[PDB]
């Protein structure tokens, strides 16, 4: 499979995708300074920079169907399975 | 089953039903021109005008569970399976 | 089971709950005027008052696991499965 | 599996995470004051503080699919399977 997080222009065409190492199920956030985060099947939340490389991955114990919510301070709350 | 992404008024009436290809799970997002975008198990993020016409579809290379982000410059995010 | 839309208190209690047909595995969404929107597995999408009681149901062809979106002039979107 | 609601740093360093009975498919939500909320598959609708304690839990009928939305008055609304 793909795995890929995606990033598409208003115009219909792709910005980039980024690949993780599990399927994509969480929903993306985007924190004021337009990171974004997602998580993934295998295991990780991932920051991901405007122009669509990595930040930094976290790694919990599971799977990531929880989708993330950012908080004023910029914290990021995220559930695993 | 039905697989469509569905605009319902206020009021509880139908105000359209555009078909898509499969099951929609992914919840849309509303864009500041008011487009609506949506994934599809189809392998697609949909793309929707206000009166149900296709603006346009993204092909992923699978299913496209997740609900789709949209960044301050109008630029969509989500993932796929 | 159960198939209630739950609304409970900051303080932990119970404000009431609601019955639908089926699993609720929507997420709710708040439109303007505090109405609540969410789908269940028995196939509609559910306007409920802030007292908990029903506005209307709307009914699609699958079940409904896609969460609504709510645009400006209050449009409420969502898929159906 | 691992069944928690993580709070990350924007750094990416962990903060804390807060063990829940079960795998959270939940979204988290944010309140005015901070707290976060959270469904867990061990049945419950969960509220944390901005500090990883528990604030409290509303036990549902089953596990709770759904994320939470929160209205303007603080009331928390989320479906249970």
């Amino acid at each position: 499979m793909d795995h890929y997080l995606y990033a598409i222009n208003p115009n219909g065409k792709l910005k980039w995708k980024f690949e993780t190492g599990g399927s994509v199920h969480s929903s993306p956030a985007i924190g004021q300074d337009g990171t974004i985060y997602v998580g993934s099947n295998d295991h990780y939340l991932y920051a991901i920079n405007p122009n669509g490389k990595l930040k930094w991955k976290f790694e919990t114990g599971g799977s990531v169907h929880s989708s993330p919510a950012i908080g004023q301070d910029g914290t990021i709350y995220v559930g695993s399975n």
